């Protein structure tokens, strides 16, 4: 396992990759780490934003399969053709498989000018696949074809200051660790909570605290329609209602200071002189997840240094500024980056379930820590769950 600590670099605006190489001989390509999508696809051409690609008539070992393909993310699209070729991971085990293979030939808005990455990794279930579910995504096919065992870890670190983006390249942010778990990497209790289905990571939350204030709604509204953990998005994602109460909250926890409305949309910034930002006026969130046992949940615990996101100055001074990083949803409440970098990510694909716990790497603040604590008791749970 210590030869994959490290071997994820880049951020929670751009995403996190990994190393991997494609066809015979091996072509070597940055890959982004996304478990909310489910196709394992990579830039087969040139483009502006793409300082090298995947070059099938380079393959000794390219199959095609002479279909075609489309995937719609959130944000961003690509459209493309279907091979297969051998992949490894240089840092990840070495065990070589062979796997499909998505070539792009058309995209919008889905590569990132400066990211480093030319593709991208879904590392969840096939029922979400395109363009259907028999598709095998690659974490399938790494299992199937080898002794990795199911199940996959992430921790993310991100955002020390002051961040440069060609530098994150230059210095690490995370660990993807494949097919175990690392156990310095975390302390304290792995605490977990079941994958409701297997499509996407979907999680049942069943309260949320502000501050230590209950915002008091019908935990179906935090599941609606899915909860789902996203290592492929940047922000904290919050169904129309909640996240009108969230706001409201956040609000009037740091009222004493002015921020335009825009701010709280996440499209404007804000600034202080370097090392004023004053942390202690923004709460901290908790969302209660299902547990392993009848009712039982156990929290996680969310500092504002996760949801208040470090950003380049556009009139350059040594200001630190910060984009607002929980943003309004309509297709549920998405637990992205920015949540995951306080936490080692246990995603236990062979016991349905998912882990959490207090990363090695985390945000410091001076009197206030993130946690992750447990037994919590919570009685029907499986009423939060959306139908």
């Amino acid at each position: 396992f210590v030869e994959m600590v490290d071997n994820l670099r880049g951020k929670s605006g751009q995403g996190y990759y990994v190393e991997m190489t494609v066809g015979s001989p091996p072509q070597t390509l940055n890959i982004l780490v996304d478990t909310g999508s489910s196709n394992f696809a990579v830039g087969a051409a040139p483009h502006p934003f793409l300082h090298r690609y995947y070059q099938r008539q380079l393959s000794s070992t390219y199959r095609d399969l002479r279909k075609g393909v489309y995937v719609p993310y959130t944000q961003g699209k690509w459209e493309g053709e279907l091979g297969t070729d051998l992949v490894s991971i240089p840092h990840g085990p070495n065990v070589t498989v062979r796997a499909n293979i998505a070539a792009i030939t058309e995209s919008d808005k889905f590569f990132i000018n400066g990211s480093n990455w030319e593709g991208i990794l879904g590392l969840a279930y096939a029922e979400i696949a395109r363009p259907d579910d028999s598709l095998e995504p690659f974490f399938d096919s790494l299992v199937k074809q080898t002794h990795v065992p199911n199940l996959f870890s992430l921790q993310l670190c991100g955002a020390g200051f002051p961040l440069n983006q060609s530098e994150v390249l230059a210095s690490v942010g995370g660990s993807m660790i494949i097919g175990g778990i690392d156990h310095s990497l975390y302390t304290g209790s792995l605490w977990y909570t079941p994958i409701r289905r297997e499509w996407y990571y979907e999680v049942i939350i069943v309260r949320v605290e502000i501050n230590g204030q209950d915002l008091k709604m019908d935990c179906k509204e935090y599941n609606y329609d899915k909860s789902i953990v996203d290592s492929g998005t940047t922000n904290l994602r919050l169904p129309k209602k909640v996240f009108e109460a969230a706001v409201k909250s956040i609000k009037a926890a740091s009222s004493t200071e002015k921020f335009p409305d825009g701010f709280w949309l996440g499209e404007q910034l804000v600034c202080w002189q370097a090392g004023t930002t004053p942390w202690n006026i923004f709460p901290v969130i908790s969302l209660y997840l299902m547990g392993e046992v009848t009712n039982q949940s156990f929290r996680i615990t969310i500092l504002p240094q996760q949801y208040l996101r470090p950003v380049e100055d556009v009139a350059t001074s040594q200001d630190d500024c910060y984009k607002f990083a929980i943003s309004q949803s309509s297709t549920g409440t998405v637990m992205g980056a920015v949540i995951m970098e306080g936490f080692y990510v246990v995603f236990d694909r062979a016991r349905k379930r998912i882990g959490f716990a207090v990363s090695a790497c985390h945000v410091h603040d001076e009197f206030r820590t993130a946690a992750v604590e447990g037994p919590f008791v919570t009685l029907d749970m499986e009423d939060c769950g959306y139908n």
